[PDB]
């Protein structure tokens, strides 16, 4: 895009104004110097979807003559913003699911030197956001009103991460706790509020469109995105192509609540139901490819295009009906992209 | 005091609000079943020190005409806040430091089927000092000034506990690291800050009173109080008597950046420094007997006791320059309890 080439480079700005201004307090240099190591090593090398969105977003729906300068770098701060949520949420999820990589790199955790001390290092990514914030927005009107929604976003995460480690407990092999209702919640929460409704909403704000309505609005039509995106996410890690995902899929040995195993259970006789008690969770290939097998038999790809059909003209139908005011490009830019 | 009686009383409102108020979103039923038991096992069972001076602060300070049950039920509530910013630093450092026990209970994260869960329990728990904040003080005009002094006192706090961590990291004994200033600089971010200024800035807010001056002010007291406290504390914890205090000290074994080693260090000769690099971290009982020893051979009780006599002639001095307007009180409660 037009933006993606600003957004990273206004990253070295972000740490510097994060390290170089507690300066004047040099006993805490050694611990400042971790914080730029824990920044540039957890909020680099994604690819910056929802850090971006918030500045597009920004662009779309603020007037033009209210775009200076000083405005624009305050959008690539709250993306920023958005990015460093991720990179704390993502940090301590590493940790607590024993994960090894994560964009195919070494998880900070398990750096030589790291290891729990992560957990006080993911925290800081958090408190970095409220610090930035207050430097670059603390005289904006909408300065609370972006504090509030980062502190629920958070929240609502990690209420999503709750029943997420409730419902997939590792080790406690329970297919009952798998309904739709479940992972339709997990999803929503632990997933679509932050990554689909915070960078509009954070974008609204900025524009000065704060109400409750309008939001709420908003929030139909990007949860309802949200879920799709997961949705696609659970399927693709399965029969998605790794060359062009990037991607090569481990759901189902790590016992996931995946959409397409809340498929199978719907869709299962009994005797499917104790081969997948029988092969769900394991990481010999043999019992991976047999349950792949199990989800072919039952026409999951099917259903599952049937499903994204269905949800494109349901999430157009949204837009149609929820959007105004904001331009429709809004959502339709990121429909676009997830479909 | 006259006020514990209300403050534990008010856990179970805490309590019913952070659970009750998502009653009519039943999907996430599971997980705050979760939540509950978490502010159950851990907010509770401290003394309770600074939730309480958040109460006695505020009544001190804020006009006898403006202390209707409203205003003292957001009190009980800014308390709690406090003590819920505890339970988050305690159950994160626990993990981090694998510790066993904590008020000598089993440590959360200890709990069968708890485990590295207990970082995102962790992180909930810090989510709820800001949803009390919004549902007992959205509409009054310290909402914001509370919200900044929070999340500044968690990033105080962490900034600390990085220095921390990075001093004394578990296996790479260094004495070498154990400064004077280091020492110092520890206590005053890991420590000091929320323990001792937090409190009475929250009352101090709710109390109106807001500049700059006012809180540099109380700052100055409160983090040289704060000092106190901690060096008394890592004093008590060799030299203190368990039946009292309620602890059985493990500072030496634990390799602490504690007052105690800084002041050997500054007061070793050759043969000591060794002595104390040969039985510094050890958990067996003779090597601890041995640098125990070592700290009376140097007469560091004495040094103690002469920096306990000088100190609460400082904070006297600091009480009378800096405490107005706010009454002297305020302080001297806190120092008449830690001295
Ligand atoms: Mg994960
Ligand atoms: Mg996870
Ligand atoms: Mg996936
Ligand atoms: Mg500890
Ligand atoms: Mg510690
Ligand atoms: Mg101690």
């Amino acid at each position: 895009a037009q933006e993606k080439q600003d957004f990273v480079q206004h990253f070295s700005q972000i740490v510097r104004v994060l390290t170089e201004d507690e300066m004047g307090h040099p006993e805490i240099g050694d611990a400042i110097a971790r914080l730029k190591e824990v920044l540039e090593y957890n909020a680099i090398g994604g690819k910056y979807n929802r850090g971006l969105t918030v500045v597009v977003a920004f662009r779309e729906l603020v007037e033009p003559r209210k775009q200076d300068a000083d405005s624009l770098q305050r959008a690539w701060t709250v993306g920023w913003c958005v990015e460093l949520l991720q990179a704390f949420f993502l940090v301590a999820d590493d940790i607590m699911d024993s994960s090894l990589t994560r964009r195919g790199q070494i998880c900070w955790y398990q750096k030589p030197g790291v290891g729990l001390d992560a957990i006080n290092d993911a925290n800081l990514l958090e408190a970095c956001i409220y610090r930035l914030l207050k430097l670059y927005c603390r005289e904006q009107p909408y300065y609370l009103n972006l504090i509030e929604l980062f502190l629920q976003s958070s929240y609502q995460t990690e209420i999503g991460q709750t029943l997420d480690l409730l419902t997939a407990p590792q080790g406690n092999v329970d297919l009952v706790r798998f309904t739709e209702k479940r992972y339709k919640s997990i999803v929503k929460y632990k997933t679509a509020f932050y990554s689909f409704y915070l960078p509009i909403a954070a974008a609204m704000y900025m524009a000065g469109i704060d109400g409750e309505k309008e939001h709420a609005n908003a929030k139909k039509i990007l949860l309802e995105m949200g879920e799709f995106f997961q949705i696609q996410d659970d399927y693709l890690d399965l029969f998605g192509d790794p060359s062009v995902t990037g991607k090569i899929g481990t759901d189902i040995q790590d016992n996931k609540c995946s959409w397409l195993v809340v498929q199978c259970l719907q869709r299962a006789t009994p005797e499917q139901y104790q081969i997948l008690k029988e092969n769900y969770g394991q990481k010999e290939a043999e019992k991976v490819a047999r349950v792949k097998a199990l989800y072919e038999e039952l026409d999951l790809p099917a259903v599952f295009l049937q499903y994204e059909e269905d949800s494109y003209s349901h999430i157009m139908a949204l837009i149609e009906q929820y959007a105004a005011p904001l331009p429709p490009a809004v959502f339709l830019g990121l429909a676009r992209k997830i479909y």
